[PDB]
């Protein structure tokens, strides 16, 4: 019985990056992904939140896009402000929080459970 939650896809490459985000389309798996920086202060301090989030709930596919990693895929994206954390669903984007932010988040983590 293999059951590991708690733990949150971190794309070191655009592979990795693509290769969930098509499969969270394809199995209609509903994804949020954290745009952030290791190196970044408030981003690492909300990390082990969105861990803890993943530890809650693994029929929703975490991911962890490092902006000093995939900068290049941060531009596409159009992610200026850190950490920017995107609520998909089904691959869908639904909504997203720009920046850390404690207690918004919470109401934007709430909208989405059920």
């Amino acid at each position: 019985m293999a059951s590991e939650e708690g733990q949150v896809i971190a794309c070191h490459t655009v592979e990795t990056w693509n290769e969930q985000l098509q499969k969270a389309n394809e199995s209609k798996t509903l994804v949020v992904v954290d745009f952030t920086a290791s190196w970044c202060g408030p981003c690492r301090f909300i990390a082990p939140f969105f861990a803890d989030l993943a530890k809650k709930l693994p029929n929703v596919l975490f991911l962890k896009v490092d902006t000093d990693e995939l900068k290049s895929v941060a531009s596409d994206w159009a992610i200026q402000a850190m950490p920017t954390f995107m609520f998909l669903k089904e691959g869908k984007i639904l909504d997203k929080v720009v920046g850390a932010k404690k207690d918004e988040l919470q109401s934007t983590i709430a909208k989405h459970l059920a």
